[PDB]
DNA sequence: GACATGTTGCCT
DNA sequence: GGCAATCATGTCA
């Protein structure tokens, strides 16, 4: 572990399909102002191929002030919010347009603070709806808008580090995105990426494993 | 401007 | 499953 550690931009430098894979194993790593660490295991992920991906905000290489980050080099984190309540982290992938999106964490370290910051944000919180989700995810790292458009490979507040090695190549379920019905055909797409059997997966599609 | 629309969690 | 919530943001003009 370690920020000296973090992945740099030749990680970051891979099209939206083989980064959001990659991604999943890696850990998510945020430092707080009080110097404390939130730590969570990627275990789900979505590639937006942008130009041609008509789910992609970047649909008809169309760039509005909002999603540049996406046009920006590999590693550029892109947040916006949604439901004009809610944050989606997004990393820029290889690609003007394509990037990658965050849909889940296995919560590894900080359970409490997030607990704490998922809460705030009665009825106790279980762990697994700490980071089961785009956005809740967010809340629980306290990732925001303020996080859009730094660089996920030289930022102090968040980087990414090497999972540990794994004895057994993690099974990928390969899926269609969630809530991307506006999409016509890139609706079905099987650009949605995650650990097979993972509890800590906000959704989980049946069908696509049994394939 | 005027108008349309993109996750989480309560509801029965 | 159905749907409210809450508003930033993009398009049209
Ligand atoms: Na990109």
């Amino acid at each position: 572990k370690g920020h000296l550690t973090r992945l740099g931009l030749e990680f970051f430098d891979q099209p939206a399909v083989p980064l959001a894979r990659a991604f999943l194993g890696q850990v998510l790593v945020r430092r707080l102002p009080n110097g404390t660490e939130l730590r969570g295991r990627i275990v789900e992920t979505e590639a937006y191929l942008g130009p041609e991906d008509e789910a992609a905000h970047s649909r008809g290489g169309r760039q509005t002030p909002r999603n540049r980050g996406m046009f920006m080099k590999p590693g550029t984190l892109y947040v916006y919010i949604i439901y004009g309540m809610y944050f989606c982290m997004n990393i820029s992938s290889q690609g003007d347009g394509a990037c990658v999106l965050l849909r889940a964490l296995e919560p590894l370290e900080g359970l409490e603070t997030m607990r704490q910051l998922r809460s705030t944000l009665s009825r106790v919180l279980k762990d697994r709806e700490l980071c089961s989700g785009p956005s809740k995810l967010c809340q629980a790292l306290a990732i925001n808008k303020s996080f859009d458009q730094r660089d996920l490979a030289q930022d102090e507040a968040v980087w990414l580090e090497r999972g540990p090695l794994e004895p057994s190549e993690p099974a990928v379920v390969a899926a269609a995105r969630v809530g991307v019905g506006h999409a016509g055909e890139w609706a079905r797409k099987p650009l949605r990426f995650y650990v097979r059997g993972s509890p800590w997966v906000s959704v989980v599609d049946r069908v696509a494993e049994q394939d």
